[PDB]
This record gives structure tokens, sequence and C-alpha cells, in this order.
């Protein structure tokens, strides 16, 4: 295994997309996590410059803040498959269950179910096998953010469920495991399991304190959810053939 | 030596600030590269959470797009020293010459003179040695951006000088060396020397073509330069 890894940012929605590839493999097979429609051309230009073969375009969950790039990526690289959890209820080429593994050459990602922000959230974690990246890397979606977590008042979320998911599926990973979230609003880019267990002001509270604090934040209505969720439930696809 | 490394982003100016610390030393000594005034409180809070001792607040160059956080950091944390090139002509606690080293515990950076965007630009490269980061990391300021570079028509810059700086100081490093620029406007965060030598749209041309390309750019007047340069020449104070 030889990992090529890039974190990419979409400034309108503050979203991180992740590119992973096994560049030891003759085809340089690659995947994207949480690609955004707006940045598809950027992403494809980068994949071409680096000579990668994009196998999968995956989502951690159904996004409320942007439109998935997975559909457009399919319109543009025939052969790429979209991937999302079965639990999300969304359309995709491939559905994931907890415990599934996704492979790109010799590199693999384990799928952990981490619902709470939505019912469909998963966390992708690089494999624990002997030849895999060290430290492990966890792509936590909106379940754990750096020094925070996603809201739980829409998309069938639950604070109780989020707390249990994080403590059972993420904080059980080795402390040096890197945390790569789907969003960040403070200019931060990475954390670690150990660092979040020490410093995350949400998820280091006891369960009932976390639930109380969450319930009272008085967050505004999500500005894009009425557009983004329907679009993302159909893989970001259109119902008319593309023009031009 | 054990390197703790973070890249931090300031959205108003699209600036990257870099935190480096040697967490194997009993003080957990740290430095910041290109800190911004707006994000001083954030940077201090992170430094406090991680239990680090801020030693240096350094600039790659005199910034035209934001006001340096060096002066505010020195105010809040007496004892912190600001650092900048001697060639920049700006005020700082410590001036650097080409070939100088800056150390925090067992971690050190080499200073390479890379003027062209400005007369004072330097690139900080993590040091050579088995106890240093592998691959090496080059903090290139605005001399080399990911698939780009800064403009050369202000701050006593020069396209010819920028080309020579990049080719002699940056493209001579091992190809796997990481490039961490001071800004990005496309959502990219890192590149490598080998990638830029292959794919940088302007710096891969020959010198005269590079010069011609840079002269032909259609750019607006720098939006902050008459506030930022004066402030940054006096350490933000
Ligand atoms: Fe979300
Ligand atoms: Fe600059």
């Amino acid at each position: 295994m030889k990992l090529l890894f890039r974190q990419l940012f979409e400034n309108e929605s503050s979203t991180f997309t992740y590119l992973l590839a096994d560049v030891s493999h003759p085809d340089k097979p690659a995947l994207l996590i949480d690609p955004v429609d707006k940045t598809v051309d950027r992403d494809l230009k980068l994949i071409d410059e680096l000579g990668l073969k994009l196998i999968y375009a995956m989502n951690t969950h159904v996004h409320a803040d942007h439109v998935t790039g997975t559909g457009l990526l399919k319109t543009k690289l025939p052969g790429v498959k979209s991937v999302i959890s079965k639990a999300s209820g969304s359309k995709a080429d491939l559905f994931l269950e907890p415990g599934d593994k996704v492979s790109i050459g010799d590199i693999y990602l384990e799928v952990r179910a981490t619902p709470g922000h939505t019912a469909g959230c998963v966390t992708y974690v690089t494999g624990e096998g002997a030849d895999q990246p060290q430290p492990r890397m966890a792509f936590t979606g909106d379940a754990v953010l750096i020094r925070g977590c996603g809201r739980t008042d829409f998309q069938e979320g639950s604070s109780d469920q989020l707390y249990e998911s994080v403590h059972s599926q993420i904080f059980t990973l080795p402390k040096d495991t890197l945390i790569y979230p789907a969003h960040d609003y403070k200019g931060f880019e990475v954390s670690t399991v150990g660092e979040e267990m020490q410093h995350n002001p949400r998820l280091t509270k006891d369960k009932e304190t976390f639930k109380t604090i969450m319930s009272n934040l008085n967050l505004s209505y999500p500005k894009m959810i009425d557009v983004a969720v329907p679009a993302n439930m159909v893989c970001g696809l259109q119902d008319v053939p593309s023009q031009a």
C-alpha cells in the first residue's frame, strides 16, 4: 500500500471533500468522500493531473448544506459508483451496511454506523490491517466535528443516539487516530481521537448534559436543507439529459 | 523530536497559518508561521489547549492582504518574539538572513531567501536529519502557491527574481517535499515539489515566458495593501 491523501475545501458550505488513492497499484485506484457539485471540475482536474483511477464517490450522510457531486461525477467518469449507507434512505449505486469494507487497491476503509446527526451517518475508517495507513484515519462526517458535532434536530437525528455512536464507534479507536470531519467553521482541518476525548466541549460532557445543551442552542433553520436534502436523496442527478 | 503540526485557515484573507511544536521537549515549544490578527484568540486558545509554549511568531514576508497577528501575540504573551527577514525592511524582534536556522526544542527550520513576490520573501524548510520531518516541508509564503504564485508588481517584487528563487531554492528540494503556501483560493491545502515542477501553470515555463505571462495578468489593485503594508512594517503595532 502507498496512500495519496488530499483534503479539499468548499468554501460556500465549509465542506471538506477527501481524496484517497493507492498509488502503489498500477491503476492508482482512488475514492472521494463527500464531493460537492460545485467543485466537481476542480476534483476531476486534480484526479487527472495525478493520474488516478476514480472507483467510488462516497458520502458520509445525506447532506443538508450542499448538493452532492456524486451524480455529476457519474455523468463524467463512466464506471465510477456512488456509495452511501443503506440507512440513509438515499439513492446510490452501492449501499453500505455497518461492518462493510470498501477497497481501493490494497487500501481499505471500514464502515462504522454513527447515526445521530441523521439516521444514515457512517464513519469511514482506514483499515486496521498490518499493511494499512498508520495512524488510522477516521472520516467522521458531521457526527464528530473538531471541537464540536453536528446538529440533531433534522433528518431524524437524535442527541442521545449521536452521543452513543461517538462513544462506541469513534472514541474506541486508538487515541492517535486522525479525525477528518465533513465541515469546519473555525479554520481547523484535523484533530485526533485523543485530542477530542480531552477537549471536545460537546462530547466530553456526560450524556444528559450534552442532551440538555444541544436541545437549547436555538439554531436557525438550515438555509439550504429544503433544496439539498431532496437533491441528495436522488444522488444529485437531474431528470432531463444534460445539455452542452 | 516529535512534531505536532497544524495548518489553520483565516477565511477573510484566505491565509494559512502554520503551528509547529516539538512535543518531546518539556516546554512543548511552538512557533506560528503567518499568524493573522483576526485569529489571534483562536490560535492562543489552541496553543493553551495543547499545552504548548509559544516561542516565535514568524512571517514569510510582509503581507499585503491581512494584518499580521505577531504584534497582538507579543502583547498577549509577553516573551514571544516576532521574526521576519532582514530583507523585508520591517520591524521584528529577530531578523533572518539566508541560511539562518530557527529551532524549537529539537525541531529546526532552514531559511531560504525566495524574493520575487516581495523583496523580503523567505521559505522556511524543515531541517535535514533523521530526527526531522520526512518528507521535508517547505512553507513557501506567496512565492509558490498550489498551482500558482503571487503577483510581482508590488512590494518591490520582480518576476525575474521570483523565477530564479523558485528554481534555485524550491525546485532543488527532493520531489516529495511538501509545499505549504501562505494562501489558497481554490480549496487546496498542500502540494509537493514534484507536483509543482510538473503542473504549476506558470513556473514550469521558461524564464522569459514566465516574465511575459506575469506582465500580461489582468489584476485589480490589491484591496488591502495601503492598510496592511503600513501595519505590517511596524509588526502590527
Ligand atoms: Fe450534515
Ligand atoms: Fe503576499
